[PDB]
């Protein structure tokens, strides 16, 4: 309420401690829920935070980057405002950054605003934003590859249009060469990727398959870890809710006898998503596919 417009105004205050201060402010209340984001957004807050995603300050351009993350993180609505704000250019250039903390944080902001609608994932297609998403998965930097990563899959998460935008800008080889990863942080991610652009069309589950992912897929059914075997069974759950030349393609890899099996896991969670999986694989129907998104805060 009646503190919220002077933080506002000091978004553009002379004072360097004042603005700082501001922004801090903005950036923590906007951890506290959609209603508390609406009060940022409603004081006026977001003309500001994206005229300062142009400022030269280390510390300024971090703590707006924060803010609009976490504005971000709301409703479908929310993440329009930012949009509508012109928030997606600058964050967009800032892909390009040498700095790698602003580089992660800018990742951060972009996965959140395309963990909307179909139509605020468009926006951020549409910005161009899929080029330096892809060419990200070749960086060094577990850090940055693990944001990357979670842009593309909520971009993803979208209409089939938006998956094929995704496939199109080249992410499949990468993601499929991410599955033999030693690392189960950007494993989880690869295989959120992955089952995401296999919940579109036969022809977009079918990229998946021609990519090689399936080999990798069914090697994972032997894993001890439970949360990998999760992912990995959600994602060949997925693939079999194809066509006729999916399921078979899966059929073919050895997927039967190994989901089979996986029905007398003591854990029920994974017990139940082998015995739907392997309904699907042996079901005349199409469909039931499962999209994901993810959604982070920036606390700063
Ligand atoms: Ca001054
Ligand atoms: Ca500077
Ligand atoms: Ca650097
Ligand atoms: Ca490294
Ligand atoms: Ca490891
Ligand atoms: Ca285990």
């Amino acid at each position: 309420g009646s503190e919220l417009p002077q933080m506002v105004q000091q978004l553009n205050s002379p004072d360097q401690q004042e603005l700082q201060s501001a922004l801090r402010k903005l950036q923590q209340i906007a951890m506290g829920g959609n209603e508390q984001i609406q009060a940022v957004i409603d004081a006026g807050a977001l003309p500001a935070l994206v005229q300062l995603l142009s400022s030269p300050n280390e510390q300024i351009l971090a703590s707006a980057l924060g803010a609009l993350a976490n504005i971000a993180s709301g409703g479908n609505e929310q993440i329009q405002a930012v949009i509508d704000a012109g928030a997606l250019p600058a964050l967009v250039q800032l892909l390009s950054s040498p700095n790698e903390q602003i580089l992660q944080f800018a990742l951060i902001a972009l996965a959140n605003i395309a963990s909307g609608g179909n139509e605020q994932i468009q926006a951020v297609i549409d910005a161009g934003a899929l080029p330096a998403l892809v060419q990200l998965l070749s960086s060094p930097n577990e850090q940055i590859l693990q944001e990357a990563l979670w842009a593309l899959s909520n971009i993803a998460s979208g209409g089939n249009e938006q998956i094929q935008a995704v496939i199109d800008a080249g992410a499949l080889p990468a993601l499929v060469q991410l599955l033999s990863s030693p690392n189960e942080q950007i494993l989880q991610e690869a295989l959120w990727a992955l089952s995401n652009i296999a919940s579109g069309g036969n022809e977009q589950i079918q990229a998946v398959i021609d990519a090689g992912a399936l080999p990798a897929l069914v090697q994972l059914l032997s894993s001890p870890n439970e949360q990998i075997l999760q992912e990995a069974l959600w994602a060949l759950s997925n693939i079999a809710s194809g066509g006729n030349e999916q399921k078979q393609a899966v059929k073919e890899a050895g997927a039967l006898e190994k989901l089979e099996q996986l029905q007398s896991h003591e854990n029920e969670k994974i017990q139940k998503e082998a015995q739907e999986a392997l309904e699907k694989l042996q079901s005349h129907g199409s469909g039931g596919s499962g999209k994901r998104k993810r959604k982070a805060k920036l606390s700063f």
